[PDB]
This record gives structure tokens, sequence and C-alpha cells, in this order.
């Protein structure tokens, strides 16, 4: 129903082969994860990654009860109370360069189709000085302009990552799509303004953790959280399911209205991501419902929904429930809920199903605590440690040595270096232990010192 095959077109290359290999750690950690299975003749399992693959689009949610409109409208209330409804549209160069809250676009990330096909890249088709777009990119632009997506095609194809050695034998591998560079383009002129305001005002206050850098922001976060009595975790994860077609449409005028200072094109563009043309090699698949990944406001997509998303689940539970009753921090699929209150997961799991969002706890456990407090809680794969007045992100274990037991040839040094910044919050024996593999080779690997004193001067 939500998957239509439509007819076939031309071959547009997708990854079979990995580019990750193992490093030295991979013998000693031994992690339960590995490179996500790219091909129908992976011995590794016995599924067939291109069906697994896009099994999720198959069904979709069509319609949601009249709670979500009113969840939506308040947050939307909050938001643009704390950002303001200085939220319209931006010029071509204001997109390439972007505002003091944004970075400029990326020049070395894929242009997408048709330029893919015909070997060019973002530089070919727009000169960042003049913002001047050649003269087919510039027709695409003003088509969808006048409301028109109908050309617009996803480049899709299956994500070279780790996974979970459980996914990895049951071909559970993610999917990339890459939109046009034109509508990518547009995309950061409609909402470009509104999220580089969104990411600068990470905080429990907005709602949102996105565009933090948890090196500072752990402190801020957790000062925040620690007077309530509970702090839970919840995981919106799900292989086999995506965002509602539905939920488009809310966010469309509920939130993102031209009420709340957006372009009158937003409602369209957000409709373009909602109901999207995507290549898989020669097939095409109309695909309703779910995310592109590729588009540049997609995390900040999934982190209102999932918001919004977490309160309709308790308003649906719980009759007496109001707005204000939790404290919401949520990133992408990651989400805490601050609150006072003895809370039931189980029963908003429950609620949350019947509308086909599945929602489970953040760490290993199949069910939900009714006790969790700030220490018990895992936030984008890291804890919460108190330190003095501060707290430090504690990231897991098995994240860590997973992360260094696989590399990409070429990007070895600032993968560690990277990792090292990660791994200073465990303290230096573990430290210590997780980059000992490396340095029993003769790599040079920063210092514990180093990297701590780095972090500790963020404070004072």
């Amino acid at each position: 129903g939500a998957l239509e095959r439509l007819p076939d077109g031309p071959r547009i290359h997708v990854p079979r082969k990995t580019a990750l290999r193992p490093t030295v750690a991979r013998q000693v950690f031994q992690p339960a994860f590995a490179p996500a299975v790219l091909s129908k003749f992976d011995p590794r399992t016995d599924a067939d990654v291109d069906e697994v693959a896009f099994s999720k689009h198959t069904s979709n949610q069509e319609t949601l009860p009249p709670v979500f409109r009113m969840v939506a409208r308040e947050y939307a209330n909050r938001v643009f109370a704390l950002l303001g409804r200085d939220n319209g549209r931006l010029s071509v160069k204001q997109a390439l360069d972007g505002l003091e809250g944004m970075d400029p676009m990326d020049k070395n990330t894929s242009p997408g189709l048709p330029y893919t096909t015909l070997g060019m890249r973002r530089t070919d088709v727009v000169d960042w000085e003049t913002a001047t777009l050649i003269p087919f990119a510039a027709e695409r632009l003003e088509k969808m302009n006048n409301k028109d997506f109908s050309d617009i095609v996803y480049q899709t194809f299956l994500k070279d990552e780790l996974r979970p050695i459980e996914k990895v034998q049951a071909a559970k591998t993610r999917i990339v799509d890459v939109p046009p560079f034109e509508h990518c383009i547009l995309g950061r002129q409609l909402l470009g303004k509104f999220a580089s305001k969104f990411q600068t005002q990470p905080g429990l206050e907005l709602g949102s953790a996105i565009g933090c850098d948890p090196d500072v922001h752990w402190t801020a976060f957790g000062v925040a959280m620690q007077g309530f009595e509970r702090v839970y975790d919840v995981d919106y994860s799900n292989f086999d399911s995506t965002h509602s077609v539905a939920m488009f449409r809310l966010l469309a005028e509920e939130f993102f209205s031209e009420e709340n200072g957006f372009d009158p094109l937003v409602k369209d563009y957000l409709e373009s991501l909602a109901i999207s043309k995507h290549a898989y090699e020669e097939k095409r698949y109309l695909i309703t419902g779910g995310l592109p990944s590729g588009c540049a406001a997609t995390s900040v997509l999934n982190t209102i929904m999932n918001n919004i998303i977490i309160r309709a689940g308790l308003y649906l539970t719980y009759k007496n429930f109001e707005f204000d009753d939790v404290k919401v921090l949520s990133y992408g699929d990651d989400l805490l809920v601050a609150t006072n209150y003895q809370l039931n997961f189980d029963r908003v799991r429950t609620s949350l199903a019947k509308t086909g969002y599945k929602i489970t706890p953040a760490n290993k456990t199949s069910t939900f605590p009714l006790e969790s407090t700030l220490e018990d809680v895992v936030f984008l794969k890291r804890k919460f440690k108190k330190e003095g007045p501060l707290y430090r992100p504690v990231m897991n274990r098995e994240a860590l040595e997973a992360m260094l037991s696989y590399y990409r040839p070429g990007t070895l040094s600032e993968k560690l270096t990277s990792i090292t910044m990660l791994a200073v919050h465990s303290g230096k024996q573990e430290y210590d232990r997780l980059f000992a593999p490396f340095r029993e080779v003769g790599v040079i690997v920063p210092t514990f010192e180093s990297v701590e004193y780095r972090w500790r001067s963020l404070f004072w």
C-alpha cells in the first residue's frame, strides 16, 4: 500500500562492498558488531537485503487521532515563544553560505540525481561566490517554486556502517536517501532560518538537544534535570516502521505554518518529503510516509515529531495528564522524560502502538522500569556522571570498543582523535585499556591528561 512499484529507469549504481576494515583492536575486544550486509550473496545472512531493507515502507499509518494535532499546536506555541516568529525564507546565497547559527552547505557531498549519473559535482552546477545555478538547475528550482515537485527523485542506496550482529544476520541494513542539490538548497532556504535558531538553543526549555556539544551541554542538561524526582529514557528506533504521512501534515499546518512566520511553499516542500519518489538501481519506488535521510532538516524534523509523540502517548494513556507534568529532551530517536510523577511507560508503549509507533527503553532491557533517575538513563549512548557541579558524558563501553574495532582507510588518525575525546570521560584506566591495542603496535595516541585538560578548561 505505502510502497508502489513504478516503471523501471536506468541503473543508478548502488555500492555492494564495504569500505570498513578491522583494526588491531577487533581481535582484543571482539565486538558483537560488524559491517552491514550490502549484498544479496553475503554468507553471514540467509535473507535478501534488497527485500529486507525496503520492507518497512510496505505499510504506513494512514491516520492519527486528534490528540496529536493538539500536542503539535501546543509544542509549537512554546517553541516560537522562545525562538520568535521571524522564520521567513532565505536567499540562495544565504542558504549556500549559511547564517550565524549554522554551517555552509557542503560542496563535497553528492549533488543527487540526475547529476551523479552524468558524473558531476555540486561545484559544477552552482558558483558559490555569485550563487548562480546553471540553466537546467534554475528551471528545476523555479518549478519547485511553483509548488511542483513532480520530477524530484531521491538517490537511494544501502548505508555502509557497523550494525549489531543480530541485524547483520537478518540483513537489516539501513537506507540512505540523497535529494537533488536544488531540493537541498530550497530546503535550507525555507527552513534554515528556523533551523539555525533551533540548533543554537538546545535545552529542556526548548525540548531539543539538537546541535549540542555533549562536552559542554551535559552539565546544562544535567543541572536542569537533577531537581526532578525521576528521569526516564525512551528509544524510538525501529527498523520495521517509519513516520506516519499524517505527521507531516500536522507539522505543515500546526508547526511550520504561515502564522508562525514560514513561507507558503513549506507545506509543499514537506509534502515532497512525506510522499517521495526513490531510485534504487533500475527500480523506482513511490514511498508514502517516512523521512528521507539526506535532507539537512531531517534530524530536526524527527526530533520535533518525537517530542510531540511522547506527550501524545501520555495524553492517550492518562486522562488527567497535562502538558507540563513532564519535561522532554529530544534528539532524533533518543528522548528523555523528566518528571516528579511516577509514569508507566509500558502503558504508554501500548497506547502508542495503536497509532503505529514503537517505543522501547534506551538500555538493553525489553521492558520499562517504574523507577528511573538521572544516574540510570542513557542518552546518545552516554550516561550522566556527576563531577563536582558539572556533568560529563560517559559513553557505553561496548560502543567505544565497537568504534575502535573498525575504520576507513585514510582517516584512521582522525577517527582515533575523535574517540579520545569520547573515551576521556571513562577515566584514565579505561582510556588506557581502550587504546592499549594501538600503542602496543607503535601508534602514538594523545595522553589522557592532554584530553582531560581540554575538557576541564571548558569551565574555568
